[PDB]
């Protein structure tokens, strides 16, 4: 609209762009207009290979562009471990632009391109693509899969190391003493990777994921961590992977439903470069998103100084009394997959609890004309993006539950967060830190919720803390009914 100039500016400017655009508002199309008015071909990266197609479509409806779409390496072979750069607007998904060892992978300049980085409210959650992890699931698997002898003798080693450093505990626990292998026994390995690479494929190899694993460790920076029955490699270290962003011979333009403040992107990811922070409600001054009724429930609470069984029974109460008054499928939001447990147990209602795979038929294949049906997951990734919610036109969900808090626990993760960040974990930064990340996943929530300037449907707060007036404000919604029961 007005918008139109006040960002071709800034990109031809060389600010960096970020765009606040609510669901279903038009976003993707506008970046395509505005990127061919600002440079001559024009990158897309996006969450999943589903993102494609809002692409195909608002490009093929261009007047003077030839598109080149981009599946991952291992869903093709005619774990990703040719006609490209004749498109004038190509798409690849998070990893081919923020993996270092994956940008070289597609030969690619980016000056000559527009670069626009599609819900850039997940930078945070792109170290997520890089960690590696081992199971005491793999290290099993991996000794049955032994065409090697002496191969099974390390497996099982490392079986024993592993067991001694993993909790069931839901949050990072910093690991000290971490199953060590010489590098003799690599090859041992190493070489078992082979007589498998062989007899095997003389007609998923995970012994060799488990040398992923170490050979990531191998670098330096990122850093061990037990995370459910699961040791991790992760790299904390956020402006690691976001500092691309900076370079100022690079156009970008970030956007997203929920993009974060300012000072979030500056002091959180990293981003020092000049920016135009632009949100379209306060601009046409008017709301895009659709409309939500607001419930706050004030007789529960996920914090650990209430929580208890008499407390998930509560809980499990307000889903089956807000599932019926529904009008139709509920998406109910737990902070932890522990307490989706508890409180979904109990539950003899029809339910989906997303969880480790949960293909893409399963959850349509869950809404099979069943009926209502109460969807549990827990705000960590793996149920998101491209999973609109339209059919024969109608939201398929009505009601958006949130219970309790999806803060982010404060573990060895997180506070390896705060201090390569020099944004000391106190009061100043409770919302940077904690708040700022809660209201994401909750509004990234109610956002698949509406798709429609009209597009209506409910929203329960379950957990006496969303009475604050901060959460009424940030959660678009001051006129909230409160409840008990």
């Amino acid at each position: 609209e007005k918008l139109k100039d006040k960002v071709i500016e800034g990109l031809r400017n060389n600010f960096l762009v970020a765009l606040n655009a609510p669901t279903g508002s038009g976003k993707t199309l506008f970046s395509l207009l505005v990127s061919l008015e600002v440079k001559p071909k024009v990158l897309f990266v996006v969450r999943t290979h589903n993102e494609f197609y809002p692409i195909y479509r608002d490009l093929t409806k261009i007047r003077e562009i030839t598109f080149s779409f981009l599946v991952g390496k291992p869903s093709s072979c005619l774990e990703s471990e040719n006609s490209l750069y004749k498109a004038d607007v190509i798409a690849l998904t998070y990893p081919y632009f923020f993996i270092d060892r994956y940008r070289e992978f597609i030969d690619i300049d980016l000056r000559e391109y527009m670069i626009v980085i599609d819900e850039a409210h997940n930078l945070d959650k792109v170290n997520e693509l890089e960690e590696r992890s081992l199971s005491e699931i793999t290290i099993q698997m991996a000794i049955k899969q032994s065409k090697s002898e002496e191969s099974r003798r390390i497996l099982s080693k490392l079986l024993n190391q592993l067991r001694e450093v993993v909790l069931p505990d839901e949050k990072y626990i910093k690991v000290e003493n971490v199953p060590k292998l010489s590098k003799e026994e690599l090859e041992i390995l190493a070489d078992d990777y082979e007589d498998i690479r062989k007899d095997s494929l003389k007609q998923k190899i995970h012994i060799g994921s488990i040398l992923r694993f170490f050979s990531l460790l191998s670098i330096g920076s990122f850093i061990p961590f037990s995370y459910s029955k699961r040791l991790v490699i992760k790299n904390p270290e956020i402006s690691y992977y976001l500092n691309l962003l900076n370079d100022n011979e690079l156009s970008i333009i970030l956007m997203s439903g929920t993009l974060p403040p300012r000072e979030y992107m500056e002091k959180v990811w990293g981003i020092k470069r000049n920016m135009l922070y632009l949100d379209v409600e306060r601009e046409i001054q008017k709301r895009v998103s659709g409309s939500y009724e607001c419930y706050i429930g004030v007789d529960v609470t996920s914090k650990y100084d209430m929580r208890s069984d008499n407390m998930w029974k509560r809980y499990a109460d307000y889903l089956l009394k807000i599932y019926f008054q529904a009008k139709a499928n509920v998406l109910v939001v737990f902070p932890s997959y522990e307490i989706m447990d508890r409180v979904m147990s109990r539950i003899s209602l029809p339910k989906y609890v997303e969880s480790e795979d949960s293909s893409v038929e399963d959850l349509y294949s869950a809404i099979s004309a069943n009926n209502k049906v109460l969807i549990g997951s827990v705000g960590k990734g793996k149920l998101a993006e491209g999973i609109e919610l339209r059919n024969n036109d109608r939201s398929l969900i009505s009601d958006v539950v949130i219970v309790g808090i999806p803060y982010p626990p404060p573990d060895d993760y997180l506070k390896i967060l705060a201090q390569r960040v020099s944004l000391k974990m106190n009061r100043e930064n409770e919302e940077f830190l904690f708040k700022i990340p809660a209201l994401v996943t909750i509004k990234q929530a109610i956002g698949r919720a509406i798709r429609d300037v009209n597009d209506k449907c409910n929203v329960w707060l379950l957990d006496k803390r969303f009475e604050s007036l901060y959460w009424k404000k940030n959660l678009k919604c001051l006129n909230a009914n409160k409840m008990k029961l």
